[PDB]
């Protein structure tokens, strides 16, 4: 029963290069809204969330552009925002009016501040800021995303049941951060993540320059059993797989974060053109802003265990429109030390076609798990973190200070 509800061409503000794209959208009643480069001729694999536009509020805005509609949406932890622009404001008014019909017809179905201790400030965004914060009770360690109530809901009643799920609602895989409260004050709503206390994986990498194959088939597994759960339970694409957002717990084994986000890019001045953080990792569906799904993870993927096993990133370069061609266009090159097995992969995660790219198929993660780099590894065993850690951090506990002492400086 999943149909169409409206389609036609829009123009779409690019989420990184933030720059006016015209793409194709469709919307459906099942609440997807997905843009094309071009309308494309066909379905069956299962929706994803990041399209949907269930919960979301709609806002029409005559900037930074006339004609301008937004659509919000707090998609787990992370509020975010798609801009879009028509050319007249009655063309304005049948996509909103679309938009939140659909919006309306999914509709259809004590913590307190005091008892953390201020550390440190992780990041800046739009709606809200990250601070590393400590339990005082426990003496554990939390990233606590605090963002303003106001762009989220219009109800203390709905943000009071939404702080409730958020946190029953916690998706339990061992290798991602877990959600561990959720409380609102008067104008701010507070999401409380776990921090893992045994180092950046960029800070270890950094000092051993270099990982074995078998210490980044280990990462490697344990990225993979995330992102298939992401995928096949969640149904949600995790799009921020880098380097800087993984990190290793007290034992070794690997944390996916969900500590950002959402910034306004910075101006360059370089033709006036807004870049929203680096790009070095975007995937080239991503950096284009076509059309996407679960392959942009695998490309994550590879370009993390590119970095791990060959000691630098696959694309660089100084100048950004250079940088964009070299992961757009750029052919991936490997070190001569590299086994064929490890390059079979890696070439296969970095493809410039999503549709070509390992992992790409219907099968998802199950081809990568299946791939020669990956035999032996018994991947009910990752899940249970059977595996012994290659690397033990050294820390006594999970309340240990370590890797947030001045140790960190080298
Ligand atoms: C340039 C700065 C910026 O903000 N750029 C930008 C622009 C537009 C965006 C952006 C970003 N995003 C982000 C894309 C990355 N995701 C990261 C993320 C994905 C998924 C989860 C997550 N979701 C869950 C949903 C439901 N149940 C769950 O259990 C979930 C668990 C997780 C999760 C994943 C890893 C670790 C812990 C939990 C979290 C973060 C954030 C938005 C974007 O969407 N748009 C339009």
């Amino acid at each position: 029963d999943v149909a169409i509800v409206k389609e036609g061409w829009l123009h779409k503000r690019g989420e990184y290069i933030k720059t006016w794209r015209p793409r194709y959208f469709l919307l459906k009643n099942d609440g997807t809204f997905i843009g094309y480069k071009e309308r494309p001729q066909d379905q069956r694999e299962a929706p994803l969330n990041n399209f949907s536009v269930a919960q979301c509020q709609l806002m029409k805005t005559e900037r930074p552009r006339p004609n301008t509609f937004i659509i919000r949406c707090l998609q787990w932890t992370t509020v975010i925002e798609r801009t879009f622009h028509v050319e007249t404001p009655e063309e304005r008014e049948e996509w909103t009016t679309a938009i939140q019909t659909v919006a309306d017809g999914l509709k259809k179905q004590r913590v307190t501040m005091n008892e953390f201790e201020y550390l440190k400030l992780l990041g800046k965004g739009t709606f809200g800021k990250v601070i590393l914060v400590k339990e005082k009770a426990t003496g554990r360690y939390y990233a606590m995303k605090i963002l303003k109530k106001e762009v989220i809901v219009a109800k203390d009643e709905v943000a009071h049941t939404l702080t409730e799920n958020r946190v029953l609602q916690n998706s339990r895989h061992p290798f991602l951060t877990a959600l561990k409260y959720s409380f609102q004050t008067h104008d701010r709503l507070c999401f409380v993540m776990e921090y893992a206390n045994g180092g950046e994986l960029f800070f270890h990498l950094s000092r051993e320059r270099v990982f074995s194959e078998d210490r980044a088939r280990f990462y490697g597994a344990e990225i993979v059993s995330a992102l298939d759960y992401l995928h096949s339970e969640k149904n949600v694409v995790y799009r921020d797989l880098k380097l800087e957002n993984l990190m290793l717990d007290k034992d070794g084994h690997i944390k996916i974060t969900d500590f950002g986000l959402c910034k306004e890019g910075i101006k360059d001045g370089a033709t006036m053109k807004t870049f929203c953080g680096t790009p070095e990792y975007l995937a080239p569906e991503v950096l284009e802003d076509n059309d996407y799904g679960r392959a942009v993870d695998w490309w994550g993927l590879g370009v993390v265990m590119y970095e791990m096993m060959c000691g630098r990133l696959p694309f660089y370069n100084q100048d950004h429109e250079k940088l964009f061609e070299l992961i757009l266009m750029e052919e991936i090159r490997f070190p001569r030390t590299l086994g064929p097995e490890a390059k079979s992969l890696l070439s296969g995660l970095l493809k410039k076609d999503p549709k070509q790219r390992l992992g790409g198929g219907s099968e998802d993660a199950k081809e990568i798990m299946q791939h020669r780099f990956f035999a032996g590894i018994v991947w009910q065993h990752v899940y249970e973190k059977k595996l012994s850690p290659p690397f033990k951090p050294q820390v006594t506990s999970e309340t240990d200070t370590r890797y947030f002492d001045e140790e960190f400086t080298a």
